[PDB]
């Protein structure tokens, strides 16, 4: 007779309980979930960042009734993963699969603790879709989070995370593929965390309708680039709106949504090779993943007194003033060095450092002048005002 | 290791998205569901009539991202099926199974798009019951409608349609057996639609309790005939209340509910052989499926001025009138040639074409008289009235 | 504009609302003889009636994809873009060729059919290239999207 016990038996202790206590800064809360042992010797354990979030104590419980105090090595919420360490020895694991060999229709068993139990719950199904989730109809309910999704030979291939559904299993659960898991695990393990980078690209799905419309076979495949922001690594590398990304380093691109998932795993400083069909010619591009703090910080020292604004040219007969000629503020970043000194949306900058301000460029050449402050002169409907922008 | 991928791989593109837009005459609505390709060369596609209903545009999307405009060849709601055509080529299919070889306990995979996705969702289970539905515990949620239910060798054996359950999968889904599907598909394909017929039979389930009670072994099997309406094909063929239908053309009858499902697939004009145990003697009967419009229309020209009424004999001392002798209207079809001329329920027809009207037969022999109108004389409580029935 | 109507065909015209009543009665194909005052010089004109739905068609035809959308030159310094230049879409008919294709009012069309858009004319120039489609590169806030208009 066929059975899934022969493999499940060896591997259950690899899966653990994860109970969590604490309070949310916006109330006490107990938050129960699951977890997996990926380094029996160092006690390295994986779980969902959402389970352990806002924890003071993280109690793990293995199969043998051992209740252990756990420590959070590091935990990225954007991929909703967290690494854990426990100082007990005599721990078991399971082999770590390769999520890329998985095929829709593969059999699959989810291991976790939905609702209560203290030893563990296992449930059966197939792989139903690949996205960056894995979809499965193997049951997954509250408490399954952080637990294991293993293949027909018992190899860790996924960490179960979400359901679609007043939310019972319904037959649609989501797990992160294990390849991703290894990837974020070592980074967190190693650097203690993940530094995400910027690119300066916006990317949309290539409809055959589109591919064709740009002179391509209606089964050409890739991700259409709609914008490339200026002074962004994407543009340094020499990318352009219109380009179709076909390939990023190793990964092959057939959907837009892939580009974001390949990249948002790269450490700051990572080179990324971008193969990009452009006007039927193929051209390999290299871009550097840079620091989202420094980059912001850089454009700020680049465009100094004027960063965070949205300007335009203005020419109007306006009582009481007469004929207004300045630049018009069309918006203002509330944390902008503009807004702080007083500039609100709607204002007309008709002067700066006692010079006449005509077009947007006339104003920028004035902020060009090396000083510690911009002395700006604004209108605000019927009345004016000077404002000192530092 | 065992797997369902080896077969699912070849057959997924056979299944499609079906999005639908429009408004209900009783509001704009988007109505998403699924669909299957049963003629890769002619682009013949099946789905549930309920998905495509009230559509203006029917957008299909195959696996390769091709978004196609679709046309409704024809669609029967009573079986909730619809045939679709699309003018693209390079389409794949799957083999069409035989729903009659299926056996409770067979493994089975449902393919469709519950909720969003644009490529497709597949889910596993067994065949749980046969009814005219197929029951399965393979997951089925909103958006699965119109999609495929295939057997352990990947052959189309069903079109998933309904769930039992604020309605998630719960493990009880319904698909129409494919044999039925072929049947309605060609008819719609061919004649562009299905003309359902009349019989004039009412049929109930033969309890052993009943079978025995009519002098039969308590494991005799069939459908008990409770009524046979007059001038109905059932009666022409020579059927009778009391008879037990054992067999209809090819099909073998073991439940009542079968009779309705075998017959409501027959084109107007179809002969239907009915084998029927009667007083322990077997007698084969042949009946003709006739037109439900003409048949109504026929009884109407048969019984002319009196169709749609429910009459009875009446003899009462009634102030102010004295002793009333007429026929009593006990009801009236609101769309009856009676009701329109004025006759309401409760009326006493005490005369017609200036002759005395005593018993129901006395009235019918008068409507017998060939003319263009019946001049009828009614009472209505304390007062009377003449009414001209055309 | 600025013309004063004196009479339509034979019917002389003494009031403003005379006109609308006179016309709506005329069968389509007829040939109206409008006589008009322009700077004290009376002038006589020949114009031909046509059907409303038929007309609308002429409007949809003479302009392939930009029908139903109000348009004006755009220039602004706009994070995260830098200095945007394109034509801004002011209004987009509920049933405009573009509204179907995905356009919403507000969008700033920086390129069409792979060519840079600047003034309003440049876009139409481009929209007259004898094509099956218009591929419009819009901006929407801090975001870009490509649209195929048909």
């Amino acid at each position: 007779m066929p059975s899934m016990a022969p493999v499940l038996k060896n591997i259950m202790p690899a899966i653990v309980n994860v109970a969590v206590q604490g309070y949310l800064p916006n109330r006490k809360f107990e938050s129960i979930g699951s977890g997996v042992i990926i380094d029996p010797n160092n006690g390295v354990i994986i779980t969902n960042d959402h389970v352990i979030r806002n924890a003071s104590l993280i109690t793990v419980t293995l199969q043998d009734g051992r209740r252990l105090k756990a420590r959070l090595i590091g935990g990225d919420s954007e991929t909703d993963l967290a690494v854990l360490k426990i100082d007990a020895k005599n721990l078991k694991s399971l082999v770590i699969g390769d999520s890329d060999k998985l095929e829709v229709g593969d059999f699959v068993v989810a291991i976790g603790n939905p609702f209560g139990l203290n030893s563990q719950s296992a449930t059966f199904g197939i792989v139903s879709a690949l996205k960056n989730f894995i979809q499965t109809d193997a049951a997954i309910n509250p408490g399954n989070a952080g637990g294991a999704l293993v293949n027909a030979k018992g190899e860790l291939i996924g960490i179960n995370t979400a359901i679609l559904s007043y939310g019972g299993n319904v037959g649609i659960g989501f797990a992160i593929p294990i390849n991703m898991v290894k990837d974020v695990a070592q980074q967190i393990i190693k650097f203690g965390s993940i530094h995400r980078g910027l690119m300066g690209i916006f990317v949309q799905h290539l409809t055959p309708e589109l591919a064709q419309a740009m002179g391509y076979p209606e089964d050409f495949q890739g991700a259409l680039v709609s914008q490339v922001n200026p002074n962004s690594p994407a543009e340094l590398a020499g990318l352009k709106a219109g380009d179709i990304i076909t390939q990023i380093n190793d990964t092959k691109i057939t959907q837009a949504t892939q580009v974001k998932t390949t990249i948002s795993l790269l450490r700051v400083g990572s080179t990324v090779k971008i193969i990009v069909e452009r006007d039927n010619k193929p051209l390999t591009l290299s871009a550097v993943v840079t620091d989202i703090k420094s980059h912001e910080q850089k454009l700020q020292s680049n465009n100094p007194f004027l960063y965070g604004l949205a300007l335009r040219a203005f020419e109007q007969e306006s009582p009481p003033h007469g004929n207004v000629i300045g630049v018009q503020v069309v918006g203002a970043s509330e944390n902008s060095a503009g807004w702080r000194a007083g500039i609100r949306p709607g204002d007309i900058i008709i002067s700066a450092n006692k010079k006449p301000v005509t077009d947007v460029k006339s104003l920028q050449t004035i902020a060009q002048e090396k000083k510690k402050e911009l002395l700006v002169q604004v209108l605000r409907g019927p009345g004016s005002m000077y404002l000192l922008v530092i």
